[PDB]
Order: structure tokens, then C-alpha cells, then sequence
């Protein structure tokens, strides 16, 4: 099936970006780059200019002055906005949780791969030791039996070498667990902060409602400054989350060799492996293919040689029965482990995890960021109406 | 990792259920046991009883009668409730969409296995034809070359016979695509119905606000019966969704044996296969292992004597040199296809799809159903307050 970028991804991608140092920008995801970071900060600067324009407009309205139902409508609009904000916060938290689970499963898969390789090599080594025991048991050097034993030992050594070569995550500094725990850590703090902001806005709205119901002049003016502060906070939150959404949408564009380049810089793995596990198409062939065949061939060869020692050596050399059964059991166990490894070296083992990671990072996270945008716009409008209405009614109380 | 039942599913599982015929129900998911169906209908009956009690209480309130700010507070409470309803509808739609996507992916996987097995056996048949070509071009029957050719042909036939049985979804009547299509179909119909109900309640709330703001008595009495009807329909929706949530929670608690039995009754494949792909733990073992353990031998075995024809027949039989490359290419393609098949027969992919299906069906669907429960409760409370307040101030409207 694959991953299809959403409509919002292309809608935000086509947006023109500029810088005061140099307006032309490639509009291509590139962290640790001056132009991209400066443009993303300029987006928040534009949001701050919107803050300033709203403040000037409300000040002008108040100076020019210098209906309650409008205030109730504004606070109901704010309640709808904070519901949208709760939805968006839950959505983005779910998306980043999906991302963290994706890297957790990726680490589990890589661990399982290199692990199974490790004990497969260990079992092959124990098979080599028991084969040495069999040769020690072979006192009379028969023309064919010792040759079969030597061939089986060489085949076991070759299979051990190929299995040692199969492991690819061994010896890389990067591990997904360390880059998933930190992202979960940051996401937890971000969710906590936005939940606190949402609760503060709910308290502000409830204070407005209580002051209107109680007809308490004091309450109104006391929390008007808090309303102004939460308006400024919502404006700045819009700027920050809009920059985050723009960056995320630019990252989620259809071409993604950026992830491949970043991983090749960080882990240092060859591009053929990374291309295979990040594309999983018929154009890219398995980098582990040939080796995976060779080892299995050796294994098959071993079994054949084993049957020889099973069909001729056992009646002549009865003491070799138990070690031969030991080799047979090791062969069965290592063939099961080899099948598990081959199942774990396919694209779907990790390409599906990467697809789910991108799903959580775009189809969930970007939608959550847009819902935070809608939160910020609705909250700014509702609080502007509040600072336009409540002062017009503060002194206008019957007592 | 595995599937971990949540707290809500365990909380709803322990609830006691009763039936008018036979009170002690086993409280075990069984869509074929009648007592289960009457037990689930009893929840909707209890919700209807709550409807009746609320109607009696509001009628008593109006009869005993026979502040607007309370009405505004109730309307903002209803706005919060319908926001919760939006969230719950989106959550349950997302969960059922995840289930449908998992079922579609299960189809795509199984189709990949059986189509790939068909392609592999056809390629082995073409290899048999080319081996017959080698046999006919072998005019002089050398004591070793003809024996090697016969052994290669027999090994190819044995490998084809062993591989012909791998496809376990070739003969089953059930198709996951039809199940996914029908569950989707039902899902968008239910989503459309609930979206229409939510918009109807939003219109009711907006009409309430307009009636209070414009002091239009005529409108309020006209839409009072509308509010009563939406109250009744919300109570009925609460009953239906509560029954659905109870059933889903009772299912999600230890669903593996029930799903295994249902799939045994429908597909009728085998005990070992379904248990393997629904458990994927260490205790369950590969049922295809020996099968695969044979095939990967034969193909590899073939390669051995292929080198014989490469090492002795090539200088003697340049005509045989021509199709030997074709045979080797077929061997390479079938080895790649066999590795793909082995990667496709591990429980990891299908059990991962099943785990995602259960995740969407429980950890998302249960949350959606409980958010619908909250929607229903808050909507019932807000509408009860609305029918307790609006008749008071209908005639008390200033004009
Ligand atoms: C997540 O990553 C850590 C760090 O890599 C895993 O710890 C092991 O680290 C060793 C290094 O010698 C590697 O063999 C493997 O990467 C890891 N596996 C084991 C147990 O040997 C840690 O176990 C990983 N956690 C998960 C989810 O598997
Ligand atoms: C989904 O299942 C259907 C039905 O099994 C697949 O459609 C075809 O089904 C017939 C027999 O049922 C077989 O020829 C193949 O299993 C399918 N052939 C083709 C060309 O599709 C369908 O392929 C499955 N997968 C998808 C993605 O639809
Ligand atoms: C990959 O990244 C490095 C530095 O991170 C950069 O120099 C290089 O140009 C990138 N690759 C491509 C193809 O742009
Ligand atoms: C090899 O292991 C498999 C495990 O799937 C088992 O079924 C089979 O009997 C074993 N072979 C022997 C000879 O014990
Ligand atoms: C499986 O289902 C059938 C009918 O659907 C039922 O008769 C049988 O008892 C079930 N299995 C178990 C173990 O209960
Ligand atoms: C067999 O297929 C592999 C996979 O691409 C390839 O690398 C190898 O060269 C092929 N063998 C021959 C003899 O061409």
C-alpha cells in the first residue's frame, strides 16, 4: 500500500517562505540550517505581529469607547475552542506515542536479529566442539568417515562465518531506545504544559461566567489582566505550534531521502541496507540475499553429511550415537533460528514499522497541530471579544 | 510486547449481568447463546427506564410549577457534551477504520503468500520443462551425466510437491476483504447517523441561544418539542451504545480463544495454524517448519548437482551449456521467492496485524463508546435543565 501524504501536507508545503537575509529558500526540510530555522522563526514572528495588531485593535476600541449576550456567545465560542484544543492535544500526544512505540518496536526487532545471530553462532561453536569430540571418538581413521567429519566441520565453520556476517546492527553507536525515551519525555512535558494552559483558560472562562452571574465588579477587573495574559500566551502558542506544523508538513513531503541521509550520517550503515529497509520495493534487492543462501546451503550440506554418519558410522561406531543426536538437535534448533532470522531480515519487519512511524508523525501529528491552530484562532477571537465586552459592562452593573 | 487489556475493559467485564429467563448468565462472549442477547438488551431496557424516570421527574417539576443563567449554564454544558460527542465519534470511527485496515492487510498478506506459491510452482514447472530439454539434448547417456540430470529432475519435482502445500488460504471460502468492506460500510453509516444527531443537537442549542437572545416566545415553544424528541433519541442512543460497549468490553477480555473458535468454525483450517498466528509466542511452533526444512534442502540440493553439469557437462555438451544458465536463473529466482515466502509465513506479520486489529477494536473503540456515554449523560442533563427552565421563562419573556 505505502504511505500517501495528506492534503494538508501539500497545502502547507506550497506555502512560500522567505528570510530577511535572503528571501529565496529551497523550502526543503533541512535541520541545523540557518535559512530554514530563520524562516521558521519568522513564522512565529508573523504570529507575534498578529498579536500586536490584535492588541492595537482592542486598545483602539477601548479608547473609542472611553451587550452581555455578545459576551455569553464569546465565552461559548471559547468553550468550543478549548474542546477543540483538548482534541488536538490528545491527537498530537497519540501521534508522538505512536512514533515512540514505532522506534521501540524497531529496537526490539534489531535486538532480536543480532541476538538470534549471537546464539546461533554460539550453538554452531558448540556443534564444532561436539564434532571435535566425534573425531576424538574416531580412533580408526577410516577412509570416508574422517573425510565426512572434516567436511561437516568445514561446513559448520563456513556457516558460522556467514551467520557472523549476517548481523548488521552490531557495532553502531545509535540505538532507537535512547532516541525514543527522550522524544517521549519531551512529548510528556509538552502535553502537560498544554493541559495546564487549557485548564487555565477553562478557569478564566468559568470566572467570567461566575462574575457575570454573581454581578461582582471586583471579580471582573481582577481577572481581566489574567485574560490579557492568556490571550498573549495563546498568541505565542499559535506562533510556536504553527512553526512546528510548518516544519512537520515540510518534512512529511512525498520525497524522503532526508531520513536515509540522516541515518547514514548517524549510524554509518551502507546505503544499500538503508534503502532496502526504507523502501521495500522490487527495484531494491535484498543486501543479505546471497549470504543468506550460502549459509543455508552449508546447513543443508551438513545434514547430508550427517546422514552418512547416521547410515554407516553408527553401526560401526556405536559410541558416536549420542554426539550425532546432539548435532542433529543443534541442526534443528539452528534451522529454526535461521528461519526466524530470515523472517526478521525482510522489509516488512521494519518497513511496516517505519510506515507506522510516518503515519503517526504526519497523519496524526500534523492534524493535531492544525487543531491547535484552530484552538489558538478561536481563543484569540473569543478573548478579544471578552476584552471588548467585559470592560464595557464592568462599571455598567446595577449596584 | 503483546496485547494488554485496559482498566475500562476489566471494569466493565466484572459487571453482573442478568436475564429474565435465567438470571445467572456466564458473562462470557458468545454471540450464539440467547441469554447473552437478552442480557445485552437488558442494558438498553435499563436506559429506557432511565428515560422514563427522567420524563416523570421533569413532568413533576412542570406540574409543581403549574433563573435564566441556569439555562445558559445548561446550554454551555450541552456544548461541552456535544464536543465530547464529536471526540467519541471520531475515536470510534478511527478504531473501526484501524480494524478494517488490519483486515485488509491480512488479505493482502495471505494473497501475497498464495500468489507467490503459485508463481514458484509454475517456475518449478518451467524448470522441469527445461530439464526435459536437457534430457533430450543428452544424446549419449554418460553413466554419470544422465544420473545427475535424473536426480536434479526428481529433486525439482520433490521441491514442487513440498511447496504445493504451503498455501493454506487456497480453498478457504472466507475472504477478509468482504468482512472489511461490510464492517466499513456499517461504520460510515453509523458515523453519518451520529454526525447528523450531533448537528441536530447543535442546531437545538443554537436555537435556544437565539430564543433567549431575541426573546422570541414563538420560536421557543416550537423547538421545545424538538428538544424533547432529541432528548428521547439521545436516551435511546445511550441505551444502544451502552449495550455495544458492554458487549465489546466482554469480548475484549481474553478474546484469543473465542476468535480461534470462530475462525475454526468459519475457515476450518487447523488447530496448529490458527493458534500459531493468533499467539506468536515461544510455546507455539512452526507447523510448516519441516515442510520448509525439506524445500530449502531440495532447492539447495539441486544447486549441488547443477554445479556438476557446470563442471563436467559444459565442455562436453556446449548445447547443454545454453539452458544451464536458464536453470540457474530459475533456481536464483525461486530461492529469492522462497526467502520471501519464509519471511511471509512467520507469525510476526499476521500476529502484528491481529494485535493492531484488537488494539483498534478495544483501546480505541471502548474509549469512543465511553465518550458517547459521556455525551449521552451530559446531553440528558442539559436537556432536562432546558425543559425545566425554558417553560418557566417562555411567558416570562419581557415583550
Ligand atoms: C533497546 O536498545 C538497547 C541498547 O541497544 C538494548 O540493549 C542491548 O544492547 C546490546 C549491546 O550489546 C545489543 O546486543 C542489543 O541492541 C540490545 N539487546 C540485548 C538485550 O542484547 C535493549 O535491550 C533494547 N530494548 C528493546 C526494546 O529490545
Ligand atoms: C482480497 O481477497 C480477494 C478474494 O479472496 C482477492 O481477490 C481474488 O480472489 C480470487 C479468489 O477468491 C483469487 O484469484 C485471488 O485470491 C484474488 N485475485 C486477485 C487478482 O486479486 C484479492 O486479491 C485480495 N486482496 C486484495 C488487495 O483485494
Ligand atoms: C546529507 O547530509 C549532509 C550533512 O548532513 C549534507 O552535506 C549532504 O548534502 C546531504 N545529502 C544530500 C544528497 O543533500
Ligand atoms: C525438528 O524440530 C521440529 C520443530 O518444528 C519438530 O517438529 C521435528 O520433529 C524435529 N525433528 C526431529 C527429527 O526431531
Ligand atoms: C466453539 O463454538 C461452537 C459453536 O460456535 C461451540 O459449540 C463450542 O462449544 C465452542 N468451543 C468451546 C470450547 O466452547
Ligand atoms: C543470484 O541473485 C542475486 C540477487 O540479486 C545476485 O546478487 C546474484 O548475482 C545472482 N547470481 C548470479 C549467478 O547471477
Amino acid at each position: 500500500p505505502g504511505y500517501r501524504p495528506s492534503a494538508w501536507v501539500h497545502l502547507l508545503h506550497q506555502l512560500p517562505r522567505a528570510d530577511f537575509q535572503l528571501r529565496p529558500v529551497p523550502s526543503v526540510f533541512a535541520p541545523q540550517e540557518q535559512e530554514y530555522q530563520q524562516a521558521l522563526l519568522l513564522v512565529a514572528a508573523l504570529a507575534g505581529l498578529g498579536l500586536g495588531l490584535s492588541l492595537i485593535f482592542i486598545a483602539v476600541y477601548l479608547i473609542r469607547f472611553c451587550v452581555t449576550w455578545s459576551c455569553i456567545v464569546a465565552l461559548l465560542a471559547g468553550c468550543t475552542g478549548i474542546g477543540i484544543g483538548f482534541y488536538g492535544n490528545s491527537e498530537t500526544s497519540d501521534g508522538v506515542s505512536q512514533l515512540s512505540s514505532a522506534l521501540l518496536h524497531a529496537n526490539h526487532t534489531l535486538s532480536t536479529i543480532d541476538h538470534l545471530v549471537l546464539e546461533t553462532v554460539e550453538r554452531l561453536g558448540e556443534a564444532v566442539r561436539t564434532e571435535l569430540t566425534t573425531l576424538e571418538e574416531v580412533l580408526e581413521p577410516r577412509t570416508e568417515l574422517v573425510a565426512a567429519a572434516r567436511g561437516a566441520r568445514r561446513q559448520a565453520e563456513a556457516a558460522a562465518q556467514q551467520l557472523q556476517g549476517l548481523a548488521f546492527w552490531q557495532g553502531v553507536p545509535l540505538s532507537p531506545l535512547q532516541v525514543a525515551e527522550n522524544v517521549s519525555f519531551v512529548e510528556e512535558y509538552r502535553w502537560l504544559a498544554y493541559v495546564l494552559l487549557l485548564l487555565l483558560e477553562l478557569l478564566v472562562c468559568l470566572f467570567t461566567l461566575l462574575g457575570l452571574a454573581k454581578q461582582s465588579k471586583w471579580l471582573v477587573i481582577v481577572m481581566t489582566v489574567m485574560s490579557l495574559l492568556v490571550l498573549v500566551l495563546s498568541w505565542g502558542s499559535m506562533g510556536l505550534e504553527a512553526a512546528t506544523a510548518v516544519g512537520l508538513s515540510d518534512f512529511c513531503s512525498n520525497p524522503d531521502p532526508y531520513v536515509l541521509n540522516l541515518t547514514q550520517e548517524e549510524t554509518g550503515l551502507s546505503s544499500d541496507i538503508l534503502s532496502y529497509y526504507l523502501l521495500c520495493n522490487r527495484a531494491v534487492s535484498n543486501p543479505f540475499q546471497q549470504r543468506l543462501t550460502l549459509s543455508q546451503r552449508a546447513l543443508a550440506n551438513i545434514h547430508s553429511q550427517l546422514l552418512g554418519l547416521e547410515r554407516e558410522a553408527v553401526p560401526q561406531f556405536p559410541s558416536a550415537q549420542k554426539p550425532l543426536l546432539s548435532l542433529e538437535e543443534t541442526l534443528n534448533v539452528t534451522e529454526g533460528n535461521f528461519h526466524q532470522l530470515v523472517a526478521l531480515l525482510h522489509c516488512r519487519s521494519l518497513h511496516k514499522d517505519y510506515g507506522a512511524a510516518l503515519r503517526g508523525l504526519c497523519e496524526d501529528a500534523l492534524e493535531g497541530l492544525l487543531f491547535l491552530l484552530l484552538f489558538s484562532l478561536l481563543s484569540a477571537g473569543a478573548l478579544a471579544t471578552a476584552l471588548c465586552s467585559l470592560p464595557r459592562a464592568w462599571a455598567l452593573f446595577p449596584p
